[PDB]
């Protein structure tokens, strides 16, 4: 309820979701809710990055209202127009009839396509461009597909803040707002999971980025994203984190992912493993139809290799494998070998897709033909999966 | 715990299975459980017709020798080898090493792959071939890929009994055994989900097999399934339900299966609905995120027209939408007419996969590049849809 200072002029003002539980429809999984991050920067002229998820704009309003009741707002800031940051923007602008508007151009054709029978003054905002606000200013770096073609960051020169958007954040609901008054590990744990299920696809944009800030010399001294903590304490750690996630180097991990009608696949998931832990390989085994896709993607991140399984059912794979399959290929994971497996009763099928998909995936193969076997592994079965899990680990090396 | 008596001399001795929610692994939901039927016909030689699930069989012992206790068993007929039916196979093999199995040839060889440590006498059954017990007799009719390459049914022309196996089955589970102790609506609508999820994709077999049942005039007083209930007061609903349903001639129904992330999809689903229901069709409309799969499927049985929708995320279809497709494909649904749906945000990418599983799965598309809207649909967007759902309608005609 209450608006929280980032530092003396400049207020979180967004809403914390806590019971939301699954974000872009059925995509992403928040197993703890997420927030709505909104700032405002007070100064001779007051402005307000990003607004609200329209069912929570009554909150932005209140505690815009608690800093300065007739809410003044000269700019409104839209880095993103998604839905989450822009969906009170009807609200903000009968709010305001005058605010400025400063955005990308893609921005602008989102705006004017998702709202449309509100007019607003604007101006069309490029890397490099900087408002004055009086005492402060905000200058702005446009990031193409840095999630969205609109997407783009706002800094506070002044304060060395930057304001990412949905970069660096974590969908995570808490009524504490900062970095150091959460667990280091839990929290960058949420942030690996927002990287690899949303900013996977972009790894090779984001060191670009990276090294575009660094070529400037940015100093940032903190980061407000547009989801969760506020890195205030170290947001060195959030930037080293996600240079090393966009190289993809990995580290020596193994992630299969697989599911079973009668467990032979099982059984041949588990040689594969023992073969990979015996290579000195940590391994994560997920059993897809009771464990969450999101979690699962999450692993694949740092993982070096990626293994599913599946028997055949009607010349098709396990449905139940599908929504991992279309996800990795979409996601496009970076630098990943991998590898195929399963039972079949007759004539199989599943092999042949599940490759496919990997490939298109751009994940290669360890082996054409992955493993497979009819109805029941026997001894020299499960001592070839093991020699298979080895090989891989001893490719995985380290 | 006590086995049933079907007639005199030949009783139920399956388990009833009431906690299993997921049978196939993940493939099928049994939201009420399911029960293993198996039939001990008793005479000079007596026979038992199928086993149970393996950690079912204590019941079925337990039954057995409530019936005679020294098992006896003469003969152990083998109708098919998937687990749910041959998993107590050793157990029984182990109680009457010396019982005589009475089997297909492709059965005999998923037995011997599926166990291999065990040896018994058996003789390799045709259709037609007959065996005596005294009284009564057993005849046998090979079933190949009504549902397995080792199908078969066995029937006891003394007492017009057919045990199809998993053919004419439902799983359900309840202590009564009789269709004629149960709701007549409820069973047909678990016979429906039961024949949509497993049998659809072989729908010409099915009536072939039924056609040459019809020419032997073989005559059916009742049907006891290896799931469910025993068709006992009407097992003519049951057969002329498969030959309807094989048939495929359908009813003027779509079923409209989607999910979005932002609602635009929906709002897409929800024209195309208007205009099929405006045309005179009753339509099913399914969220995937939040319905059950099978159920999606047990609807589309009877439905003329399947419409799929879904928005792009990352060049790609949304993942929840996947399992009903690769599902669709593997399915093989009968003389379907379809569309594909869906928003986008720049470059598009699910319509191509959409179309491309659904052409996979042998739908007939009612129109190549189907509604697509990018960001929001606007008035004409939607009512380019409803006349979509117009033109389906029209089609479905009836
Ligand atoms: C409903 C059902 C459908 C099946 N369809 C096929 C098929 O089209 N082709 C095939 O080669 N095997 C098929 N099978 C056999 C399985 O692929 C085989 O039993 C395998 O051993 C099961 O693997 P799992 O133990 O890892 O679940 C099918 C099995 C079931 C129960
Ligand atoms: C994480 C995320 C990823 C996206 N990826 C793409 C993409 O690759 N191509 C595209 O054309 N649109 C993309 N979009 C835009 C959506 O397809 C678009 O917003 C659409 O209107 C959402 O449909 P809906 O309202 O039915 O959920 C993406 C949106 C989100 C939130
Ligand atoms: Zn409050
Ligand atoms: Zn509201
Ligand atoms: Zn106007
Ligand atoms: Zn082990
Ligand atoms: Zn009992
Ligand atoms: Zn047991
Ligand atoms: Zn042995
Ligand atoms: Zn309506």
């Amino acid at each position: 309820s209450q608006p929280v200072a980032i530092t003396d002029g400049i207020y979180w003002v967004g809403a914390v979701d806590w019971n939301i539980r699954y974000f872009h429809g059925p995509a992403f999984s928040t197993h703890r809710g997420t927030t709505y991050n909104a700032y405002l920067i007070v100064d001779d002229k007051t402005a307000l990055v990003d607004t609200v998820y329209e069912p929570f704009k009554e909150e932005l309003i209140a505690k815009l209202k608690q800093i300065k009741d007739p809410v003044k707002l000269d700019y409104l800031v839209v880095n993103h127009t998604e839905s989450d940051h822009a969906g009170a923007f009807p609200a903000i602008m009968e709010l305001c009839p005058d605010a400025h508007v400063l955005c990308t151009q893609r921005a602008f054709d989102s705006l004017k396509a998702h709202y449309s029978h509100i007019d607003f003054n604007y101006t069309i905002v490029k890397t490099g461009t900087s408002v004055s606000l009086g005492k402060r200013s905000l200058t702005f770096i446009e990031a193409p597909m840095l999630h969205w073609p609109d997407s783009m960051f706002t800094y506070v020169p002044e304060e060395a803040l930057l304001l990412p958007n949905d970069a660096f954040g974590q969908h995570i609901a808490t009524s504490v707002r900062f970095d150091d008054q959460v667990d280091a590990g839990l929290i960058m744990d949420e942030a690996a999971k927002y990287y690899a299920n949303i900013l996977m696809p972009f790894s090779n944009l984001i060191t670009k980025k990276l090294d575009e800030i660094q070529k400037i010399n940015l100093a940032i001294k903190t980061i407000a994203p547009s989801h969760g903590i506020i890195w205030r304490k170290d947001p060195g750690r959030i930037i080293e984190a996600y240079a090393r996630w966009a190289e993809g180097q990995g580290k020596a991990k193994a992630v299969i992912a697989y599911d079973t009608m009668w467990l032979s696949t099982e059984k041949m998931a588990h040689a594969l493993m023992d073969g990979l832990v015996a290579g000195g390989c940590e391994v994560k085994l997920f059993k897809l139809s009771v464990s969450d896709r999101n979690d699962v993607i999450k692993e694949i991140l740092d993982a070096r290799a990626v293994l599913v399984g599946s028997p055949t059912i009607n010349n098709d794979i396990l449905p139940v494998v599908s929504p991992l399959l279309d996800d990795l290929v979409g996601l496009r994971p970076k630098n990943k070998v991998g590898l195929a497996f399963g039972a079949y009763g007759w004539g199989g099928g599943a092999q042949k897709i599940l490759e496919e998909r990997l490939k298109a995936a751009k994940i290669e193969l360890i082996a054409e033909p992955g493993p497979t076997v009819q109805w029941v592994p026997r001894g020299e079965d499960l001592q070839r999966c093991y020699e298979l899990g080895r090989k891989i680990a001893a490719r995985i090396a380290d």
